């Protein structure tokens, strides 16, 4: 694989390392994301060797609720990523636009994510802290995480951090009882006006619901939004609870 196999169209945003452009397979007039990340720009922050891991793994999750992967090659400075195109955009987009998601948008989220999370739990594969801004849309609506954080300082990171992360396949659930919430609400559930205070009500579990957030979601988010990861739901559970499959799909 090369880079003289794909023709390049627009750019479509900027990342950590480098450039990510939309792109055409030569061989076979497909569409997809060729994203560059500069080697130079690796070394520095300390990933050269933490990237190739993930892109090894994130290379055999075949998925519809996950970014694909389909190849990789490097060369000279940069390197390069075969990706699935999401036409849609992010999930933080939508929701920056719509203010907040509607019960069953919401739901439904919830639900792919849990699909994909447990179809890498039984991969010995699991994910990080998961934000807005790292799910993508494919042609359907469905979502896609697209960031490449799996396993077998930051801005605007400590909103979606749970507490162990500042005080295993455990943290994955607290990120979905805070993406649920801020799906519903539309800010997260321990912002706050500096960054003391927010600390201290992600470590203390200080949260509370607006009006309008249903019961049935309220169940879900605090059965998530434990401090103690061993009370945290089983994604089995997620997935069967009564408000889930009550407004998913
Ligand atoms: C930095 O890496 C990229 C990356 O690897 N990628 C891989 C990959 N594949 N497809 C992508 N599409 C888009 O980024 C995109 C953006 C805006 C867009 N429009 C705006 C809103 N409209 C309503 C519809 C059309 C349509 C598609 C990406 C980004 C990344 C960017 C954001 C989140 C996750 C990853």
């Amino acid at each position: 694989w090369a880079l003289e196999d794909f023709e390049i169209g627009r750019p479509l945003g900027k990342g950590k390392f480098g450039n990510v452009y939309l792109a055409r397979e030569k061989q076979s007039k497909f569409i997809l994301a060729l994203k560059v990340l500069f080697k130079a720009q690796l070394e520095k922050a300390g990933v050269e060797h933490q990237l190739r891991r993930e892109v090894e793994i994130q290379s055999h999750l075949r998925h519809p609720n996950i970014l694909r992967l389909y190849g990789y090659f490097h060369d000279a400075t940069r390197v390069y990523l075969i990706l699935e195109y999401a036409p849609l955009g992010t999930v933080y987009r939508e929701l920056q636009k719509l203010s907040k998601f509607d019960e069953q948008r919401t739901a439904t989220y919830i639900t792919e994510l849990a699909n994909a999370l447990s179809y890498c739990h039984s991969k010995r594969v699991i994910h990080r802290d998961i934000k807005p801004e790292n799910l993508l849309l494919g042609s359907a609506g469905e979502l896609k995480i697209a960031d490449f954080g799996w396993s077998v300082t930051l801005c605007g990171t400590l909103d979606y951090l749970p507490p162990e992360m500042i005080e295993d396949e455990k943290v994955d659930l607290w990120s979905l009882g805070v993406l649920c919430y801020e799906f519903l609400v539309g800010k997260p559930p321990f912002e706050a006006n500096t960054y003391q205070e927010t600390y201290k009500r992600i470590s203390r579990v200080e949260f509370t619901f607006p009006d309008f957030v249903t019961e049935g979601a309220r169940d879900l988010i605090s059965r998530l939004l434990k401090h103690n990861p061993s009370q945290r739901p089983m994604l089995r559970e997620v997935l069967e609870h009564p408000w889930i499959t009550a407004n998913s799909s």
